[PDB]
């Protein structure tokens, strides 16, 4: 069999290649996955995958489809996330917010540029292709191969007056999609790990940092000289203090680390936002000012802990300030995960042509649907050809998506044919 | 200190009903939690607990708010939520769907009656009020009470062209709440237990079996006699194939038995709902007809066996059906309860003044929002007065939820005095 399906995709290294592009080219900004997920429905409703959506809003939803079996053997899930990081506009967080790298898909050589085509739809054209191939193929599986394709993968979250529609991410992502019916014994993430597979990734919890000083003045009124730590200007406070933790961050990571079976877990730390007082009434300085952290959590950490640090790191200042977080998600490791890492395996073998080697601390670190499921208890690990996005590689080698939707098919040809 | 709060309570027992009967009145099932949400959100406001809004839609919404503690202890979470069995236009479900019960409250005689206050806003009345004697009466903790009122609590699930807004409930839930801050180192579900502490919970998943004949014909051509599971109308195979599948639900609960530290869990299955053609279109039989069954799973039962056990009661009819879950969720049992487990015993043997009884299989047995406590490491046990709805009763004793506050009150003042 093996053979027949390879000489297949072969065939489609064009379909591999378009279906990245016409994929990469969609703007689909996290909050406007919607574009994307009627592309792939019909790319699974013209191929015969009977796709369903599954989602809380009927512009942002999941895609679930599946190549069903002969009968009694494990079934498979196949998963890439709809979204992607930048928005057409983000002048925010990058200094060019309009490079063309960020917002379009191209082939300028063996390889396909876009951020977009990196996270995430060069690894779901590779599944979406290696499925079609077995299908094509008429291979033989006894057990189901699901087709997901999901949305809110990336770690926006609402937060203060950004609630509901817009700003919402993984809580109606893969975990809805899975609660909802896209279940399956084994599921196989694939997104880019540089053909490194990975069974562990990170938690997180977001802490909102208010710092309070006062009392606010008019400007001819501010008194100074003033040190920086009793500042009547909470803006002041808060450099001080986001000096303080950027060494407790520098700690973090060294004291969590952790190792595990599935990788090594490095937890880092970030202020993502800041913002005190308002850019249009500035004739008085505010009394008080915000950050917005990103703090990852290995697996067996409890963020309440980590507040508790937060908490601390602040009181040594003599500061006060209201630590309060709005965000917290659990990383796992996978249990069970041994048949799929062994199906991977064998399969990798074949193709890439040495075994696999042990992921790289940053991708078993981070925010992977592969909690979601492990949550759940069907066991899950991630692997894909490439460079990490958030590294930031911006190009695929297109053999290399090649390898890849071979891997993934020869993976579900072993694993699929076994009874669970 | 709790002799003091004991008085206080007495303090406000009217309060106590009032605020049940206020709250019971409202109309709020599932779908129309807005309502009430924004009566217990100014309530908590009013009362100086400092209420957030937490949900996905503007209307649909969880309320937290907090009784902030003076530092370094232990925090707990107090949860039950807004909305309500019954619509009140349910003649699908119900006989009489009409009767005052389903949606009003009323204080006749020392019980209030209502559906709608013993599921469930009896209890939250209860804590409610435990936080209003334990703030007004000054009582010394060490860590926060955290008030976590939400919505979505009941099993209504989008399934098939039923999708979104209307239809979502748990997913939008406490789980959102909670994934959202509303995290505390233990938390404590209030809902009808009859004074009985129960720490595990089922899972469940849905199932839509539905079972293809045919072919259509007119009602002037339909070709009699046929034996029933031969039949073309795809009603009369369903008929046969209900009766298997409900002698396979006898068998599923006394084989799936299973029994915890937290309880005794008895999985039921159920028939819900059925539905083949459309009853404006009759002059054709219908070639498939549907049923949705809601299957309870031990926490240690993977819905994925459960499926093809069902796919096998088909297959033994000879039938040719499509088996499809479109809901998973897991059930838990609580790790690392103890503190809350005796915290709440000792209350427990004060105010009622027995010690604590095993609780009856069915409130093991269902959904409960303990379930996404313990999912995300919060230990988490439900307790409360009277009777389940789903038993079904239809009153509260004032004498007995009077008890059941003063039991809150008593595990808060123990359990957040304690480091952790
Ligand atoms: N899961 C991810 C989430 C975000 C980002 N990012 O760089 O914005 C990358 C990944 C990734 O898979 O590399
Ligand atoms: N959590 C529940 C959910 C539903 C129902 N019901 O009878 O429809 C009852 C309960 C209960 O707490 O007893």
């Amino acid at each position: 069999d093996v053979a027949k399906v390879m000489k297949t995709l072969d065939g489609m290294r064009e379909g591999l290649i378009q279906t990245a592009v016409e994929l990469g080219s969609i703007e689909a900004p996290t909050g406007r996955e919607g574009a994307a997920g009627d592309y792939v429905y019909e790319w699974m409703a013209r191929n015969g995958f009977g796709p369903e959506r599954v989602g809380v809003f009927d512009d942002r939803f999941n895609v679930v489809g599946r190549l069903r079996g002969t009968g009694g053997g494990a079934s498979l899930s196949f998963n890439s996330h709809l979204d992607t990081i930048m928005a057409r506009e983000d002048t925010a967080r990058f200094a060019d917010a309009n490079d063309r790298i960020y917002h379009e898909a191209w082939h300028e050589e063996g390889r396909i540029y876009g951020y977009s085509v990196v996270n995430c739809k060069g690894p779901m054209a590779c599944w979406l292709i290696a499925a079609k191939a077995l299908k094509e193929a008429g291979a033989a599986l006894k057990g189901d191969v699901v087709l997901t394709a999901v949305c809110g993968e990336i770690d926006c979250e609402p937060v203060d007056e950004f609630q509901g529609h817009d700003y919402l991410a993984e809580d109606i992502g893969a975990r809805y999609a899975i609660s909802h019916g896209a279940i399956s014994d084994y599921a196989l993430v694939a997104e880019a790990t540089n053909f490194k597979p990975a069974w562990v990734e990170a938690g997180k919890v977001f802490l909102k940092v208010t710092v309070f000083a006062g009392p606010s003045r008019y400007t001819p009124y501010v008194p100074r000289p003033v040190a920086a730590l009793d500042s009547p200007n909470a803006i002041v406070r808060m450099a001080k203090l986001v000096e303080a933790l950027e060494e407790w961050a520098d700690n973090y990571e060294k004291r969590y680390t952790r190792e595990y079976g599935g990788g090594t877990v490095v937890p880092k730390v970030a202020i993502g936002a800041i913002r005190g007082g308002v850019p249009y009434k500035i004739y008085r300085f505010p009394e008080l000012c915000s950050i917005y952290m990103d703090i990852r959590l290995n697996p067996d950490t409890n963020p309440l802990v980590v507040q508790r640090e937060v908490e601390a790191v602040v009181s040594k200042l003599g500061l006060k300030a209201e630590v309060k977080p709005f965000l917290f998600r659990r990383g796992y490791e996978a249990q069970g995960i041994e048949p799929l890492q062994n199906a991977l395996e064998v399969a990798h073998r074949e193709v890439v042509g040495r075994p696999t080697e042990r992921p790289g601390s940053p991708e078993c670190s981070m925010w992977r649907d592969t909690n979601p499921y492990n949550e759940l208890g069907i066991p899950s690990l991630t692997y894909g050809c490439g460079g990490g996005a958030g590294g930031g590689n911006t190009y695929f080698l297109v053999d290399d998506m090649l390898k890849a939707a071979k891997v993934y098919a020869m993976t579900a040809m072993d694993l699929c044919n076994r009874t669970p």
